[PDB]
């Protein structure tokens, strides 16, 4: 074993690699469709800019994972990373409403994750998903909600001026 | 008697107690508001700050009360605040006609203990009434009202786009 | 289900609404105390200011509970606010007494409730729990602990100065 | 009469007339008070500045009076002020009390004003009387209240040490 290794069960490990590519793979999902809203037929800047946020957040959160999977002394295997199930994602509710479904996807993860650390009594690694991912999903997610709920009763996308002015006032 | 007490009618102090329990419950009314302003499925943002911020002014105006009370020698009995009528306001425009009816009825309630210290000759009584919640109570009255007749002509809530511009150019 | 309700059980809901109201009558009962010590026969101002303080804190602890449950995807649903058992507290050393009881049932409360979110599988909001209540609880717990002891050995209530200069030491 | 008077009624211009006295005579009350308390076999500076405080404030009161007499075409007629009660205030508590007893008869004459105001329908010096004199008076007897009952409690004047450590840190 790892001279660092401490308590840090095999499944862990390799949960924690799993949880990597989901990140990673959320990373090229919210790059997907930020440059979809770049495209000169969709143009909308401001949904463009807060999904490439998405998705330099993401890619964050895998690089904290691989710092752990180091730091506990386990190693890091990396997987192919998938391209998103979609190459145009219809309008901004619709996006949204993917963002949604992913994150929650990977809220999930994160919550098996935890209740394997449970299992295998690894407190350090409960404590590190509860501090830097739990909250954060939850806010996500609760955040989308928000846009979602707006954009549908602004009459988006049907309603032209919806996501124009959704991009300006709250994304802007 | 208390040893400050001057001029200050039992039916005054009986008064100012119920004045508090009103203030109390206006603000736990607010609290209410304010609270389905951020529910994922509302999520008005500057609608729930608006309620917020009239629940904590709310909550000013009985310790205010309270302040006078012990001031004049009489004595606080506080009694249970009771839950607002409504857990779900329906809507922007709903929840400001509310909080202009409550507005109202606070007023009325003041406009009688006005009275009441008139009748029995509390000049400084009047005088703190009209100075600190007369003029602020018109105000509000007013503030909602123009805040109805907005929201009104733009067409909530069945104009999807009325209480979210409402949200970002009036209350934002 | 709300669209951003996951892994929240319908019992933790409840028990976050049980604790909205237990945090909104610590609130009350603490504004009732702070009252008590305005008044001109009892004229303690830094005992009025400190449960003033506490009363102020317990209503930020009740809102944050607010948000956890609209950010889970819960609906709050609040109830009366029951007034303090007492009117009258005393004495400076009987209020700090029944504060730290106070301090002790709301601690309670909260470790069932996080008992119950363990129970559930919910880390997130165990998480929230231990972060945002349990160490504040004990903090608070140990303080009024602290403020007991000193009044106690100093004689409070039936030593005159004593309550009178820890009201100028401790409390100023 | 004057050019400038209207709506100002003889009885008025009379009781005007007697507040000025009485707050003069309340100044060197105070006056009095506050030498006492620099005598060497008394030397409270902190309750002799106090009181000189409170006489300054007096005679600021007078002098508003006698401003408002001027700007409402009255005349001032100016009679003996005469001495205080007493030459040896004997405490700091007594003097409290004696001050409490003091600002509540000052209380009562202004109350007796504005009922004559009232009667006469002035609502010009209502406003004066309620606007610069009842608030400031029920904050003083307030304030004299709670010191009274400080000093009580502490035990003066038999407990040697009350007035001593009441003069540091109440009036201090
Ligand atoms: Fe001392
Ligand atoms: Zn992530
Ligand atoms: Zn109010
Ligand atoms: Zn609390
Ligand atoms: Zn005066």
């Amino acid at each position: 074993p790892s001279q660092v290794r401490q308590n840090y069960h095999q499944d862990a490990e390799a949960a924690i690699n799993r949880q990597i590519n989901l990140e990673l793979y959320a990373s090229y999902v919210y790059l997907s469709m930020s440059c979809y809203f770049d495209r000169d037929d969709v143009a909308l800047k401001n949904f463009a800019k807060y999904f490439l946020h998405q998705s330099h957040e993401e890619r964050e959160h895998a690089e904290k994972l691989m710092k752990l999977q180091n730091q506990r002394g386990g190693r890091i295997f990396l997987q192919d990373i998938k391209k998103p199930d979609r190459d145009d994602w219809e309008s901004g509710l619709n996006a949204m409403e993917c963002a949604l479904h992913l994150e929650k996807s990977v809220n999930q993860s994160l919550l098996e994750l935890h209740k394997l650390a449970t299992d295998k009594n690894d407190p350090h690694l409960c404590d590190f998903i509860e501090t830097y991912y739990l909250s954060e999903q939850v806010k996500s997610i609760k955040e989308l909600g928000d846009h979602v709920t707006n954009l549908r009763k602004m009459g988006a996308p049907e309603a032209g001026m919806a996501e124009y002015l959704f991009d300006k006032h709250t994304l802007g």
